[PDB]
């Protein structure tokens, strides 16, 4: 029927549907920390989040986005390898039934138990759904999570879940601050990719931060209780909402650090 992560639909059946799932640049990707190559070129990556001004969190039956207000220029990502700048538009994360997997970046073959996913367009095309259209149409910052101490700044996601158990619900979320999930060091690697879900567009700048962010185990169980389905249909906990990591082919990761 249509896409998912069950059995029948899952990241192996992407293809028939959305042929590019078998393109030149898909995500994710195992990045191998000894063949990156680090670039002096690489200027410094700059996050200005201080005026980002989040609206609503939505179940959306793959995982849940929280949104932003992106009519003006507030939350922006630029510097690095990237080009001008890009807007904030929504984060969300992917993650595992169990600690021992759930992001889609891999590390020397490492799995993370979730990543997290913050979305940005380059505002030279002038909305989002233009530029997924191309090459150089979005930012995704991605940041892994691993289960030990609690991320404070996590908590207040946490406790709006409840609200939002099925796909198709959403619920308010003003005033979230995402500075609250980032980690000290803003080190990361970079490559040319795509979508992690249908319709696949090749059309990202990854930029994986090294240094992941730590949540507890109880922050993640609560991902663990939202479904993948919708209110009145038969429960299937959303878990490992994430796809296997994707052959490089003719790409170069880079690394701002040495
Ligand atoms: C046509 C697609 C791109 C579209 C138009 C309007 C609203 C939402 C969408 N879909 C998405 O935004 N999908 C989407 C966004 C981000 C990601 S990820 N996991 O690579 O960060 C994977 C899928
Ligand atoms: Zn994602």
């Amino acid at each position: 029927h249509h896409w998912g992560y069950g059995k029948h639909n899952g990241p192996e059946h992407w293809h028939k549907d959305f042929p590019i799932a078998k393109g030149e640049r898909q995500s994710p990707v195992d990045i191998d920390t000894h063949t990156a190559k680090y670039d002096p070129s690489l200027k410094p990556l700059s996050v200005s989040y201080d005026q980002a001004t989040s609206l609503r969190i939505l179940n959306n039956g793959h995982a849940f986005n929280v949104e932003f207000d992106d009519s003006q220029d507030k939350a922006v990502l630029k510097g690095g390898p990237l080009d001008g700048t890009y807007r904030l538009i929504q984060f969300h994360f992917h993650w595992g039934s169990l600690d021992g997997q759930g992001s889609e970046h891999t590390v020397d073959k490492k799995k993370y138990a979730a990543e997290l996913h913050l979305v940005h367009w380059n505002t030279k095309y002038g909305d989002f759904g233009k530029a997924v259209q191309q090459p150089d149409g979005l930012a995704v910052l991605g940041i892994f999570l691993k289960v030990g101490s609690a991320k404070p700044g996590l908590q207040k996601v946490v406790d709006v879940l409840d609200s939002i158990k099925t796909k198709g619900k959403s619920a308010d979320f003003t005033n979230f601050d995402p500075r609250g999930l980032l980690p000290e060091s803003l080190d990361y690697w970079t490559y040319p990719g795509s979508l992690t879900t249908p319709p696949l567009l090749e059309c990202v700048t990854w930029i994986v931060l090294k240094e992941p962010i730590s949540v507890s185990s109880e922050q993640v169980l609560k991902f663990r209780k939202l479904n993948f389905n919708g209110e009145g249909e038969p429960e299937e906990l959303m878990v490992d909402n994430w796809r296997p990591a994707q052959p490089l082919k003719n790409r170069q990761i880079k690394a701002s650090f040495k």
